[PDB]
């Protein structure tokens, strides 16, 4: 298992504008488009990330490809972060994995805001994360997903992928 495979467990893999969760036009493995309500934005959007007129479709080399781009990113994001990097910096690869997880899902600000329990994954305090991280929205909007990531942290391995 791995980040790529992790990721595209939870976030799946649509060749169509879509809505996630919170009802935000998306397409392919979870790149967000544009939170405004409109689908025509949303394909302007889509067509500057692509490079053509897509016409809210996409083939699935092309969903590959923004989907490197936002792994990519998700990474960069958490080693410029002042927050974010020395926690990440003192995890084991598949807790790195569980870091990559959130930020691809909520971004870099959103985590950087779990202040307790990042000083609680700092110090190996891994139940006590665990409990700190489920009193949240993400938890309670996205469930499974959140319980995924959060044994993850717990235990230091794949198992909830698996
Ligand atoms: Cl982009
Ligand atoms: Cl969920």
């Amino acid at each position: 298992m791995n980040i790529f495979e992790m990721l595209r467990i939870d976030e799946g893999l649509r060749l169509k504008i879509y809505k996630d969760t919170e009802g935000y036009y998306t397409a392919g493995a979870g790149h967000l488009l544009t939170k405004s309500p409109s689908l025509n934005a949303a394909k302007s959007e889509l067509d500057k990330a692509i490079g053509r007129n897509t016409n809210g479709v996409i083939t699935k080399d092309e969903a590959e490809k923004l989907f490197n781009q936002d792994v990519d990113a998700a990474v960069r994001g958490i080693l410029r972060n002042a927050k974010l990097k020395p926690v990440y910096d003192s995890l084991d690869a598949v807790r790195r994995a569980a870091l990559i997880n959130m930020v691809f899902q909520m971004g870099e600000t959103g985590v950087a805001g779990f202040t307790n329990s990042l000083r609680m994954l700092q110090q190996k305090r891994w139940d006590e994360a665990a409990v700190n991280l489920a009193k949240s929205r993400w938890y309670n909007q996205t469930p499974n997903r959140a319980k995924r990531v959060i044994t993850t942290f717990r235990t230091g391995t794949w198992d909830a992928y698996k």
